């Protein structure tokens, strides 16, 4: 049982050691499309690339590339798109991906500015009456409503395909209180946020995969889909304590490199799953 594994690693202070064994064991697949010179300005970080086998392709004949990966968790029946925070020049590609993949939710785990630098383009409207038009991808985005709470904001957005005049409602879930340095002290507000995204229907198989991002789409984004998948597997299995968080993380790392960036994020992921689990038992 992980609760005991948690105390063992914690009492021994072995988090940096566990984390290194995960780094060592992690899959390595080609990322040739990401490294093409015509795609250099489509990537926020030169060392964070989608694998070719799991990359999301845009349906535009010119350049199909976006820094985004499909994470398919077969046993949990959960899919996620993990992506980088859009760049000024990729905001249109981001919304094209949301449209083409039939996503119902976008989960954002960063602020636009952190540590005095821009982590992300402002890719949604700030006011009802000031909609955004993405000329390159022929999409219109309108803010419908905004509900600001202590730890997160939920926004209802309308995305319109200007080509076909179809419209869809997108839910934007913005976790606003992840600290600039390290991880939250308690997973309570993170778990409430998770169950809010679930209650929305955004993680359900009758929609396309949820889009999850932070700045790089690997660290906080990793913690989100690791906690969700682990908790779902505990519901599904005859023996809930058969769930090994290290094994689940390695399965997820087949689909996108570097998920969970620090030993602190790994410790936080264990805490989140343990607390969530105990919130059933
Ligand atoms: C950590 C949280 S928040 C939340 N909201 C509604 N239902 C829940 N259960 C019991 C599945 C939870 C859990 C386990």
């Amino acid at each position: 049982e992980m609760e005991k594994e948690f105390e063992q690693i914690d009492k021994s202070g072995s988090w940096a050691a566990i984390y290194q064994d995960i780094r060592h064991e992690a899959s390595d697949f080609p990322s040739r499309v990401a490294k093409l010179p015509k795609n250099k300005n489509r990537n926020r970080y030169r060392d964070v690339s989608p694998f070719d086998h799991s990359r999301i392709k845009l349906h535009q004949e010119d350049n199909d590339y976006i820094n985004a990966s499909l994470i398919k968790m077969e046993e949990a029946q959960r899919s996620y798109i993990l992506t980088q925070g859009p760049l000024p020049n990729t905001v249109g590609h981001f919304w094209e991906m949301v449209w083409e993949q039939k996503s119902r939710g976008v989960v954002m785990l960063n602020r636009v500015m952190e540590k005095g630098s821009l982590k992300c383009a402002q890719y949604w409207p700030q006011k009802e009456e000031k909609e955004m038009i993405f000329e390159d991808t022929n999409l219109k985005l309108t803010l419908i409503s905004e509900d600001i709470k202590s730890y997160y904001t939920v926004r209802q957005l309308e995305l319109e395909n200007l080509t076909t005049q179809e419209t869809r409602e997108i839910l934007h879930f913005h976790y606003t209180t992840w600290p600039d340095f390290g991880v939250p002290e308690s997973p309570a507000s993170f778990l409430n946020f998770l169950f809010k995204v679930r209650e929305s229907g955004s993680l359900s198989p009758e929609h396309g995969p949820v889009v999850v991002h932070c700045s790089a789409g690997i660290g906080r984004s990793g913690t989100f889909c690791l906690a969700d998948t682990c908790l779902l597997l505990m519901d599904k299995r005859k023996d809930p304590s058969s769930v090994d968080i290290k094994k689940v993380l390695l399965e997820m790392r087949k689909f996108r490199m570097g998920l969970i960036q620090t030993a602190d994020q790994l410790r936080f992921s264990y805490l989140a799953v343990i607390e969530g689990a105990k919130f059933i038992m």
